[PDB]
């Protein structure tokens, strides 16, 4: 599987100029989606924050003062409508939702229990959510006129951090792969062959098309199917619209509102 270098070739998006740098990167990003099936940007300083976050998660995974399993999903208060946040014991991982970051009450306790990790996770969540919303505006701009805004929801979006890790794609609208600790993540190209982005220990983030966006675009953009081939930590933002909101679909240039909700799509 060929390596794909991205450091130094992907568009640069600076942490304190995100909106302006993403506007400049728009054409490069569109050409990635058209030419590869996934997108990429280099964000100077992101790797520093993500590695710190991941290493603090690894330490928390071994801790007992309070243990992360004290915040396993089945003992964390969950939203009446939405996905499941909290810790998933053993390959062991945590979902930090936007709702959890705002304590929606007690859901925030895992971040109060591990505040060094939790502060980094909130920081990375916020950067990732700003970036991914601008990626969605790029993709929207490629879609026919009258395409609605993606309407990604802060509270329904979640940052997953994994501790010990076949081909698949995300169910949601978009994903943002942050630089993992090790190489091994691979993506399939439009020609059906696989590539391995060089991203471990870099400032490069990848943006994945999820299956909700494949549906909303009526097949125009296939999911950014990927797999992990190892020879070990990783984090990714999964961006969702509001679960109770009505699906829509651009069919042959016409906007269609459906009865089914985005929550129905997940089920
Ligand atoms: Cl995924
Ligand atoms: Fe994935």
């Amino acid at each position: 599987v060929p390596l794909m270098e991205l450091s130094g070739r992907a568009p640069v998006v600076r942490l304190h100029d995100i909106e302006a740098d993403m506007a400049a990167a728009t054409d490069a990003i569109r050409s990635q989606l058209t030419g590869w099936g996934f997108m990429a940007a280099e964000v100077p300083g992101i790797g520093e924050r993500v590695e710190a976050m991941m290493n603090e998660f690894a330490a928390a995974c071994r801790a007992t003062g309070p243990s992360l399993s004290d915040y396993a999903y089945d003992v964390v208060p969950q939203l009446a409508v939405g996905g499941t946040h909290g810790f998933f014991p053993y390959k062991e991982f945590i979902h930090v939702s936007g709702a959890m970051i705002g304590d929606q009450p007690g859901a925030g306790d895992v971040l109060r229990a591990f505040p060094a990790f939790g502060t980094r996770a909130a920081e990375v969540f916020d950067i990732a959510f700003r970036l991914i919303s601008l990626f969605g505006e790029v993709v929207r701009g490629m879609m026919p006129p009258g395409t609605p805004e993606l309407d990604l929801s802060h509270d329904a979006t979640n940052l997953r951090v994994i501790h010990y890790r076949a081909e698949h794609s995300g169910i949601q609208m978009l994903g943002l792969q942050l630089p993992p600790s090790d190489q091994g993540l691979q993506y399939v190209l439009h020609d059906g062959t696989w590539v391995e982005p060089v991203i471990a220990g870099t400032d490069v983030v990848l943006c994945n098309i999820g299956r909700m966006l494949t549906s909303a675009s009526d097949g125009r953009f296939r999911p950014s199917t990927h797999r992990v081939h190892t020879k070990r930590l990783s984090s990714v933002l999964f961006a969702y619209p509001q679960h109770k909101a009505r699906q829509w679909k651009m069919v042959d240039g016409e906007l269609m509102s459906l009865n089914a909700t985005w929550g129905d799509f997940i089920d």
